[PDB]
């Protein structure tokens, strides 16, 4: 049968090129816990597949203006990819244009930023401007502060979208070195902070998670995909083999 | 010239769904409140729709009959068109999910333990090797069911146990358990947003170990409902908006 086309992005530890001195090619490039579940899911499923990059390096908004998609929503809006596996947050605006399986991982927006500080809450942000604060452009996170009418939260957004040439930043790499680098909190989804601030012992989680989501598995709206994945997490899960994946992927 | 209230089929669970207390009697669906109870009057001004609550016939969540293959409980309501929706704390389980629709989860949890404090009892792993305290779940919900099915060897082992001695360890409502634990030498399987409340309320329990699982509660639906999608995305509204959060905190030592 035709090969399934896969969109996804590079997101430590989701998604990553393999190291090697080989080159390689094709779907033997890539590793991480969301090529470990797309694996399978194609077992559980019988399908074959390609994966392949998104394009435009994006997650996925809507534009203010021209009401267009970017990212890999686009992709799967198109029909240019069957299937999105990738750290894919299952959002309301994306709900009504795409479908999703139901969530493999939960989690929520927190704050990564340095330890050692009086900053305990997004509150503690809003309220100041010293300590700059941002997050990934055109990814779910922006959407929440963007469309959000909770008072600090619209705060946050006013003080983004002011500053949004220097404080939203293309991946969640670029959102590390800024806290790294600069006075700066970043606005990032709480399973990815739990894996970086194992490796960056200097690095804290500020405060709970400010919202409550899913990544799952993006289909085309209508694919007969979706339910069919739904069905094969929650095998997954019930078996505890979701929860060895993240054990796999996942200081003194 | 309205359209027919949808028939919703829930079961009596603090704080999800109970009967108000009232010295007046009370009528139709004003005698319900809870988590759930104001999740559905969401829901219902979301999507535009009236219902009419009705508790579960059998008093059961539902699970399978490995004789006869037959469902029960709220599941079996919905397979058989007797209710449009299930809004309770209806676990989303991949058993389930073959036999009817569910939204996506309005609220994540974990089987875990409830247990008196004061013991070195400190997992299921240490549960399952020992037998002079007793264990057990609610019959015919899906924690049962996890047990029933699983193959890690901790929770198989355990649920050898529950099946031997399920006349007296399964229970009927997750409130008989806590009376159980409360009145033997018992350790209950509960779901982890119950064991808070529980604990928060009684001083003397108290949770032992983590989550054993993960697992959403979601609205369920006859399979093949129209209802399912548009309920999935009411609740990621409601999420997005931190309602459900304020609910949490309203119905939530
Ligand atoms: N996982 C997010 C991107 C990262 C973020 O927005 O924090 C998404 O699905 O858009
Ligand atoms: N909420 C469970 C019942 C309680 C339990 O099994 O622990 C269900 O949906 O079956
Ligand atoms: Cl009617
Ligand atoms: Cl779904
Ligand atoms: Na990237
Ligand atoms: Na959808
Ligand atoms: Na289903």
């Amino acid at each position: 049968n035709r090969s399934l086309i896969v969109t996804t992005i590079l997101e430590e530890p989701y998604v990553l090129f393999k190291k090697s001195d080989k080159p390689l090619y094709g779907n033997d490039r890539f590793e991480g816990y969301c090529i470990d579940l797309l694996r399978e899911l194609s077992t559980i499923l019988g399908f074959t597949y390609e994966i392949r990059l998104v394009e435009d390096g994006k997650y996925g908004a809507q534009d203010d203006v021209n009401g267009q998609w970017n990212g890999m929503v686009r992709e799967l809006i198109d029909h240019k990819a069957d299937l999105a596996v990738a750290p894919l947050a299952i959002t309301y605006v994306r709900e009504k244009v795409i479908d999703f399986s139901k969530p493999f991982m939960t989690l929520g927006i927190s704050i990564l930023y340095r330890k050692g500080t009086p900053i305990d809450s997004a509150d503690d942000l809003a309220k100041q401007t010293k300590i700059e604060y941002g997050a990934v452009e055109d990814g779910a996170t922006m959407t929440f502060f963007k469309r959000s009418k909770i008072s600090t939260y619209d705060k946050m957004w006013a003080f983004m979208s002011s500053r949004r040439q220097s404080v939203l930043v293309k991946s969640n790499e670029e959102g590390i070195q800024r806290v790294l680098t600069s006075d700066y909190a970043f606005l990032m989804e709480s399973t990815t902070i739990e894996f970086v601030t194992q490796r960056n012992c200097n690095l804290t989680q500020i405060g709970g998670l400010i919202d409550s989501k899913g990544y799952g598995v993006g289909t085309p709206m209508g694919s007969p995909y979706r339910d069919k994945i739904t069905l094969a997490i929650l095998k997954l899960q019930e078996e505890g083999k979701l929860h060895m994946m993240k054990e796999k992927w996942w200081c003194p």
